[PDB]
């Protein structure tokens, strides 16, 4: 086998994230994911580059993978709802954001708290 | 160790530099070899303004994988901060050499207010 370091994999995607380099941390994300099938920080990065290049689809399926691996990690029920928004998905974003707002650290809550107040506006009957 | 990185990074993104130091300082523990650790906690270190311990490790990094960028970068900047300009100067050339295009412009300014300093 080709045996590959998805540690060294992951740290590139986080270093291309970090550049707006979207597109190649798919990639080395990608990758990593091959190695590293069952973490849900790499799902949840992944997910919020697919975002950044508005694949809400492909975003939102990737933070649904994360909410699988770990239903307590706040960050996916988080990018999963702001995917959930831009597919026009609100009801289904509320209920992923108020499980992120729950989750979250004291720093996160308040974008989520915007986010749930921005999803709430967009909801009629 | 993976999960020690990952949270360090995630605190790192929510500015908890003190406990991005923290999850860091553990995953170095099992794994002294990873450039980008070292190079991640030495930037910690700088947003605290810890310098020298930030020069420290971001000498690490530059000693695991000499053509890493990143780690010369955040070594010039540390010892910039310690007012070692020559250091500092030489760092910021080889990072410079190494960088990707999008970085080159930081690495640029900080040359230039590196030499303000010297000459």
């Amino acid at each position: 086998s080709p045996n590959l370091d998805g540690t060294r994999l992951r740290e590139e995607g986080n270093e291309a994230f970090k550049a707006g380099r979207y597109h190649e941390a798919i990639r080395y994300y990608t990758q990593a994911i091959e190695v590293d099938p069952d973490s849900e920080f790499l799902y949840t990065n992944r997910s919020f580059a697919y975002f950044n290049i508005k694949e809400f689809e492909k975003s939102a399926a990737d933070a649904a993978k994360a909410v699988e691996i770990n239903a307590n990690f706040f960050k996916g029920h988080y990018r999963l709802g702001l995917a959930q928004m831009s597919l026009n998905d609100f009801g289904h974003a509320m209920e992923s954001l108020r499980k992120a707002w729950a989750l979250a650290p004291s720093e996160n809550k308040e974008a989520i708290r915007v986010a749930m107040a921005k999803c709430e506006s967009k909801m009629a009957r």
